[PDB]
C-alpha cells in the first residue's frame, strides 16, 4: 500500500558493491530471505524451539558442554561489557593483551567500567607471544582475568588462543575471549582450551546481519558472576542464564530475525560437511587473498604464521593512502574496508567473510592490481 | 527447514513483537554494507532526524542504539544517577517492577510509589511523595504499561517531578509511535522505545531522546561504562554519523520506512488518531461481548487492552482457544495473569481484521462458557 515509502529506502540501502568488508559482510541469500519473515512472540512455543536450537547449534559449534552458550540483544561489544561486569571485582585489574584497535577497545570498556588495565601492547601486526604473558603475569600476579583478542580486526592477525589461553591457566586466571572476527571463521574449542568467556557478533564471519551477539560462559565465570555486586541488568549473565532455562529465551526482547539468520547460517554450515570443511573453505579464500595480494607486489601487516582467515590488512605502496585504495575500488564497484586504528593510512583490509564466491575474489584481485597500477602512474612512483 | 518453525500461522494482536507492515518487512531482507560507509550515515541520519521531528526534540539528542529497549532503561540509571543514589520509581505494571530492578542492579537506591494493576499515577500522590523523599534524584514513569493497558498522564507527571526539580526518566516503549511525545516541551530528560511495538518493526533496535540536563550530568558521570555511554553515543553520532559499535541496520532501515509510512498517511497526528481508532475499536467490542477492560477511567492505552475474563475462566484458556482459531493475542502478564489476557493492537491490522478478531472472540468465550457449564 505504501510501495514508495519501501522504493525511498530502497533507494538508499540498495546493493551497491561486491563485499568485502570487515562487518558487517555480505550474507548468505538463505539469510535475507529469513530475515523477512513476518514476527510474533518470543515468549511463545513457537520462538522457544528456534531460540534453543540455535544455542543447541552452537554449543555443538563451540564445543561447549560444561558452559553456556548465550543469545544476547546487543552488539559484540555488548558481551564484552559484560566480561567485566560479571567477572571482575570493582577495581580489580584486568591483564589487557593489545594488538591493535579491538584491543584498546577491551581496555576502555574495563576501564569505564571502574576496573584497571595492565596492559601487555603490540606493534600492529604482531601476535601476543606466550612468553610475554608468561612475564606479565609474573609481574602482575593480582590480576584477575586476561583479556585475548583472537582475531584483531585491524592488522589482519590471528592470536595463538590455546597456548596463551594455557599460560594464563598456569597463572589460575580467567581467560576473556574477543572472538568478534573469529568465531566461524577460525577454530574454538571452549570447553578443552579452558576459555571462561568467549564473544562474537553475528555481522563478521557468520555472515548474518548485525544485531545479535554470541557468548560462551564457563562454570568458573559464573560461580563469580552470580556472587558479583551491581552488575546490572542488561548484561547480568547469570540472569540470562535463568532465562534460558526457565524460558528458553531472553530477559528481555531478543533479535529475532537475526536469531532466525544465525540458525540458518548453521544449518548451511552442516549442509556443507560441518565445521572443520566450514573453516577450511575460510583458509582456502584467505589464502587466495594473500598470495593474490602477494602477486600484485603488495606486502600485508601480519607476521608470517599469524595472518587471519576472516580478514588481510594490506601496506599500501609507498605514497599511497589507503582511503585511496578504499575509494577507487568503489568506483570500480568492490567496497573493500580503510585500515583501522593506527595504522589507517599506511593500509586498507580486505575482508573475506560471509558470502562470497572465489571468483568475487578473483576479480576483485583484478581490479586491485589495475587499481594499484594507476594510483602509482597519477603519483608517479 | 526454519521457515518451518518461523513461517506466518496466526494474525497477530501481539503486546510485542507486533505484525510488521510489508513494506517493512521487505526492507529487512536487503544485503548489509558498513555500518561505517557514507551510504549508511546518509540512512542513520535520515532516521535520527525522522525520530527528532516525530518527537518533537530540538534542543535534547536523540540515538539509536544496538539493544532492546531494556538497554536504555539502564542506561539512563548508569548515566543519570550517583551511585548509590535515589530514584523514585512509579510503578503501575510489570515493568514498572522491571525499572526497580534495573535501577537497584545497578546500584541505586529505588524509593517506589505503587499502584495496583489498573491504576495510573497520580500527579498528586507523586507531589507528595517527592516532597517525603527530598534526596530523590529522578522520577521514573511508565508511559504506557503494557501489562496492564494503562496511559499514564505523562505531560501532568512530568510538570510535578520539575517542579521538585527531579529528573523525569520515560519507559515509552509500548508507547512512543502510539501515543504523542513531545520530548522538549514536557521537559523530559529521558525516554526510550523498542522497534517492536507501536513502530511495527522487528524487534533488536532501541531508540532514546535525552535533554541538555541529562547529558550534563551524564558527562561527568564516573564509571558509567561503554556500551550504554550516552555522551559516546552523542559524540559518534555527531562526528560518525554512527553508533560507537554497530547498529542493527536491517531494524535501522525498517524504522526510517516505518517513519516515512507515518509521513504518507498524513503525519503524526493522523497516525496517532488511527491508534486512538483501534483501541476504541477494541475495548468497545470487548465491552460488547459483556467484558470489562482492567484500565482505570480515562488512562486507557492506545497500544494494548487487558481484558478482565469472566469468572472462572483463565486468560491463557482464551489464549490458547483464540491460537487455535488462528488468533494470536497475549497471555495476562504480572500479577493478573489469571484474571485476564491481552489484545494489543499495534503493528500492522486492518479494522477488519480486528472485526474478524472481535467475532471469533465472542464465539471463543461463549464456547468456553458453554464447555464450562456457565
Ligand atoms: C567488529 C569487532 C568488534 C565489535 O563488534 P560489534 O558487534 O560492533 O560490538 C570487537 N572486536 C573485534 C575484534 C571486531 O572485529
Ligand atoms: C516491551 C516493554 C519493555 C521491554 O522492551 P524490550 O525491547 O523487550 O527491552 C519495557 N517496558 C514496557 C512498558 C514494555 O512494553
Ligand atoms: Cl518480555
Ligand atoms: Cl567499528
Ligand atoms: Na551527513
Ligand atoms: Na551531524
Amino acid at each position: 500500500e505504501f510501495e514508495e515509502a519501501f522504493k525511498e529506502v530502497y533507494e538508499m540501502v540498495k546493493p551497491k558493491y561486491k563485499l568485502f568488508t570487515a562487518g558487517p559482510v555480505a550474507c548468505f541469500p538463505e539469510v535475507l530471505e529469513i530475515m523477512k519473515v513476518q514476527m510474533f512472540s518470543h515468549r511463545s512455543k513457537e520462538y522457544r524451539k528456534v531460540h534453543m536450537d540455535t544455542v543447541e547449534r552452537l554449543r555443538e559449534f563451540l564445543e561447549v558442554e560444561k558452559g553456556e552458550v548465550l543469545l544476547v540483544p546487543s552488539s559484540g561489544t555488548g558481551i564484552m561489557e559484560a566480561s567485566i561486569r560479571n567477572g571482575v571485582s570493582k577495581g580489580g585489574k584486568v591483564l589487557v593483551t593489545i594488538i591493535g584497535a579491538f584491543g584498546k577497545r577491551y581496555k576502555e570498556v574495563v576501564e569505564s567500567n571502574g576496573r584497571k588495565a595492565v596492559v601487555l601492547e603490540y606493534e600492529p601486526g604482531k601476535a601476543v607471544k606466550p612468553e610475554d604473558l608468561d612475564d606479565a603475569l609474573r609481574k602482575n600476579p593480582d590480576v584477575e582475568a586476561v583479556t585475548i583478542t583472537y582475531n584483531e580486526t585491524s592488522t589482519g592477525v590471528l592470536n595463538p588462543l590455546p597456548e596463551l589461553a594455557k599460560v594464563a591457566k598456569e597463572h589460575d586466571k580467567l581467560v576473556f575471549v574477543d572472538a568478534v572476527s573469529a568465531m566461524g571463521g577460525a577454530d574454538i574449542k571452549f570447553d578443552k582450551w579452558g576459555l571462561d568467556v568467549v564473544f562474537s557478533s553475528s555481522q563478521k564471519a557468520f555472515g548474518v546481519p548485525p544485531g545479535l551477539a554470541i557468548g560462551a560462559f564457563s562454570e568458573r565465570f559464573l560461580e563469580i558472576a552470580e556472587k558479583m555486586p551491581e552488575r546490572g541488568w542488561y548484561f547480568d549473565i547469570p540472569l540470562y542464564v535463568k532465562y534460558l532455562k526457565e524460558k528458553e529465551s531472553t530477559p528481555s526482547t531478543p533479535p529475532m530475525p537475526q536469531v532466525f539468520g544465525i540458525n540458518v547460517a548453521l544449518r548451511i554450515i552442516e549442509k556443507m560437511g560441518g565445521k572443520e570443511k566450514w573453516l577450511e573453505m575460510y583458509e582456502k579464500r584467505a589464502k587466495m587473498v594473500r598470495e593474490g595480494v602477494r602477486e600484485i607486489g603488495l606486502d600485508i601487516l601480519a607476521e608470517p604464521g599469524h595472518e587471519s582467515p576472516t580478514i588481510t590488512a594490506v601496506l599500501t605502496p609507498p605514497g599511497i593512502k589507503g582511503d585511496e585504495v578504499y575509494e577507487a575500488m568503489r568506483k570500480r564497484g568492490f567496497e573493500l574496508a580503510k585500515g583501522y586504528g593506527s595504522v589507517k593510512e599506511k593500509t586498507f583490509r580486505i575482508g573475506h567473510m560471509g558470502y562470497m564466491k572465489f571468483e568475487d575474489i578473483q576479480e576483485m584481485l583484478d581490479n586491485l592490481r589495475e587499481v594499484i597500477n594507476e594510483l602509482k602512474k597519477q603519483k608517479g612512483i
